[PDB]
C-alpha cells in the first residue's frame, strides 16, 4: 500500500445498447466479447504501470484475458467467455492518476480504430463490401474515424486516501456525472450512420453492401471481431446460431447426425449442391422439414421433408425453441475485505458458472454478479438454479429465462429476458427470484415467478415424477383464469381427486401436499395467483411443442 495512495474508479459505456441490438447469436457473443476486450485494455495500463494485484475488483488471479493476452499461457475455448465487468477499481499513486486517465481513454481509442482498419481490409477481401481496392480509403475518411473513435465513452475518476468504503462510495458520484458529459443510418443496430450512407443515395448505398444490408463501423468491427479472435488465439464459438443451441435438446442433434446425418445431407444436396458445405448442411435450420417446405425439382424437396419426417417418427421431434438465462445479484453489498469478495465474485463466474455450463450451451458472459447464457429448454432451470446454489456458497440471486422460438428476433427476445429479469423478478419483494416466460411461436406468452426451493421441491416430488397429467394442468389453470367460488383449497382438492391400483388414496393425498408446499415457492400475495403461478409454470416446462 505505497505510496500516496489514491483510489481510482473506470467505467465503459454504453453496455446495454451495444449488446442490445443484436441479430444474431453471433454478433450477441461478439459485443459481449469486445465489451470486455476494452476493459482488459484498459485493466492493462494498470498492471503495466504498477501490478495485477492493484486491481481491487474485478480480481485478476484467474483472468483468462490475462492469462491468454498478457502472460501468454495457452488456455484454449475457456478465452471465449467474457469474464471482465465494465467497471473496475484500483489503487495508483496520486501523481500518475491523470497520466493513467489518459493513456487508458487512448489505449482504447486506438485499439478501436485498429480493428476498424483491420475490418475494412477484412470486409473488402471477402467482399461482404463490394467495393474496388481504390476507394477502400474513403471507408477510412475523418467521419467515419470519428464514430468509431467516440462510440465508447470512458469513464474515470480519482479519489485520494478505514473510512475506506466513505470514499468508495464516492466516485460513482463524479462517475454517474462524467458519463452524462455529452446521411443513412445503418440496418444491423440503426443506431449509427451507415458506412457509405453520407456520400451515396439509397439505392447506392443498400446495392454495395452484402445482402445489401449496409453497416455502420460499430457493426462492421462486430462482424469483424470473431474473426480477429480466431486469429489471436485459435477459438470461436463452438454454436454459432441459436439454431445449433436449440438442437442440443435431449442430444436430438447427436442421435440424429449418428443416425440419419450422412443419408439427410446427400438428400438435401440432392435437391441442390447448395443446401450443402463440406458435407454439412449450410443451414442449421434445415434441420426442420418447416424450412424445406416453406422458406426460400419439388419432387426431390418432398422427398427431403418425407426422409425427416419419418426420422421425426422414429427419433423425435425437432427442437425448435431455446432459453436465453439472464441472471443478477441482488442489492449486492475494509480493503481487505473487498478484495476478499471480489476475489469470491471472481471465482464464481470464471470457475462455477463455467463448470455448470460447459459444453450444454453457450455461456457469453460472467462478471462477477451477472450471467448471460443460451441453453436448450431442458438444462435451462437445473443451470439456472445450479448457479444459484453456487453463488449462496461465496448472498442472493435473481433471474429470467426466456423460452423463445428459433426465428423470434434476438434483440426484442434479449429486450424480454432482461425485462423478466428487471421488472418482475426483482420488483417481487425480497427478491431472491426466478422469472419465466414462455413466449410461444403464436404469440401468446406465459410468465410465471417461482422461488428458488420451487425448483428443488418440485425435483424431488412425485407430482414431477408422474408429469412426465395435461389436461390436469389446463383445467386447474381454466380454473384460475378468473377464479373459483367454491375457493382455492376445494378447487384444488377436486381437480387432484378427478386424475389419480387402489394406491391412489396416498397418491392423491402425497401429490395435493406437494402442491401446497410447491404452493408456498411461487410469488404472489394470495393463493389464487399462486396456483396461475404453480400451474402456469407446468404448463410451460410440460409444452408439447417446446418440449417434444
Ligand atoms: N461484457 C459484457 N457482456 C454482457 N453484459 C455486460 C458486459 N459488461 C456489463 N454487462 C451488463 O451491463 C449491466 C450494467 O450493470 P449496472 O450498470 O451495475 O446496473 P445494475 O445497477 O442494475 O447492476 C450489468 O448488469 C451487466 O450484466
Ligand atoms: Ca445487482
Ligand atoms: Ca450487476
Ligand atoms: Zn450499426
Amino acid at each position: 500500500s505505497v505510496k500516496d495512495p489514491t483510489l481510482l474508479r473506470i467505467k465503459i459505456v454504453p453496455v446495454q445498447p451495444f449488446i442490445a441490438n443484436s441479430r444474431k447469436q453471433l454478433d450477441l457473443w461478439a459485443s459481449s466479447h469486445l465489451l470486455s476486450m476494452l476493459m482488459y485494455k484498459a485493466l492493462e495500463v494498470i498492471v503495466d504501470k504498477f501490478g495485477p494485484e492493484h486491481v481491487i475488483y474485478p480480481s485478476l488471479r484467474d483472468q483468462p484475458f490475462f492469462l491468454k493476452f498478457y502472460l501468454g499461457e495457452n488456455i484454449g475455448d475457456e478465452i471465449l467467455v467474457a469474464n471482465l465487468p465494465n467497471k473496475a477499481l484500483a489503487i495508483v499513486s496520486g501523481k500518475e492518476a491523470e497520466k493513467i486517465e489518459e493513456e487508458i481513454k487512448k489505449r482504447i481509442r486506438d485499439f478501436l480504430l485498429q480493428l476498424y482498419r483491420e475490418a475494412v481490409d477484412w470486409a473488402v477481401e471477402n467482399g461482404v463490401v463490394k467495393v474496388d481496392r481504390s476507394e477502400k480509403d474513403s471507408m477510412l475518411k475523418e467521419a467515419y474515424l470519428k464514430i468509431v473513435r467516440e462510440y465508447f465513452t470512458v469513464s474515470i475518476t480519482w479519489v485520494s486516501l478505514a473510512i475506506y468504503p466513505l470514499l468508495v462510495k464516492i466516485l460513482d458520484s463524479l462517475g454517474e456525472r462524467k458519463v452524462t458529459e455529452e446521411g443513412w443510418k445503418c440496418h444491423v443496430c440503426g443506431e449509427n450512420l451507415a458506412i457509405f450512407g453520407d456520400m451515396y443515395d439509397h439505392d447506392n448505398l443498400k446495392s454495395l453492401w452484402l445482402d445489401e444490408e449496409p453497416l455502420c463501423p460499430m457493426c462492421l468491427i462486430k462482424r469483424y471481431y470473431p474473426v480477429w479472435i480466431r486469429s489471436k488465439t485459435g477459438q470461436k464459438i463452438r454454436f454459432e446460431s441459436v439454431v445449433d443451441v436449440a438442437l442440443l435438446y435431449k442430444n436430438w442433434r447427436k442421435i440424429f447426425d449418428e443416425k440419419y446425418g450422412k443419408d439427410l445431407v446427400s438428400k438435401a444436396r440432392e435437391v441442390s449442391e447448395d443446401f450443402v458445405k463440406d458435407n454439412m448442411l449450410v443451414d442449421s435450420d434445415l434441420y426442420y422439414s418447416s424450412t424445406w417446405e416453406s422458406g426460400l425439382d419439388e419432387e426431390k424437396v418432398k422427398e427431403v421433408v418425407d426422409f425427416l419426417n419419418a426420422a421425426y417418427k422414429e427419433i423425435g421431434n425437432p427442437p425448435k425453441y431455446y432459453a436465453i438465462l439472464v441472471m443478477d445479484g441482488d442489492d449486492m453489498g475494509t480493503p481487505q475485505v473487498h478484495v476478499a469478495i471480489s476475489q469470491a465474485l471472481a471465482n464464481f463466474s470464471i470457475r462455477e458458472v463455467r463448470s455448470v455450463v460447459k459444453d450444454e450451451g453457450l455461456l457469453i458472459y460472467a462478471g462477477g454478479d451477472d450471467v448471460l447464457a443460451i441453453l436448450p429448454v431442458d438444462k435451462a432451470l437445473e443451470v439456472a438454479y445450479k448457479i444459484r446454489k453456487e453463488f449462496g456458497k461465496s448472498w442472493k440471486l435473481s433471474a429470467g429465462i426466456l423460452i423463445v422460438h428459433y426465428k423470434h428476433p434476438l434483440y426484442d427476445a434479449l429486450e424480454k429476458a432482461r425485462d423478466l429479469l428487471n421488472n418482475k423478478a426483482k420488483n417481487v419483494p425480497g427478491k431472491d427470484t426466478l422469472a419465466i416466460g414462455l413466449l410461444k411461436r403464436s404469440g401468446s406468452y406465459y410468465i410465471s415467478l417461482v422461488g428458488w426451493e420451487l425448483i428443488r421441491v418440485f425435483y424431488n416430488s412425485e407430482l414431477r415424477k408422474k408429469l412426465l397429467g395435461k389436461r390436469f394442468i389446463y383445467h386447474v389453470l381454466r380454473e384460475v383464469d378468473t377464479w373459483p367460488k367454491v375457493g382455492i383449497d376445494e378447487m384444488l382438492k377436486f381437480e387432484v381427486i378427478r386424475h389419480i391400483k387402489e394406491e391412489t388414496k396416498e397418491l392423491r393425498e402425497k401429490i395435493y401436499g406437494e402442491i401446497k408446499d410447491l404452493l408456498e415457492h411461487v410469488r404472489g400475495n394470495n393463493e389464487v395467483e399462486k396456483v396461475r403461478g404453480l400451474f402456469t409454470f407446468l404448463k410451460i416446462i410440460t409444452d408439447a411443442e417446446v418440449f417434444p
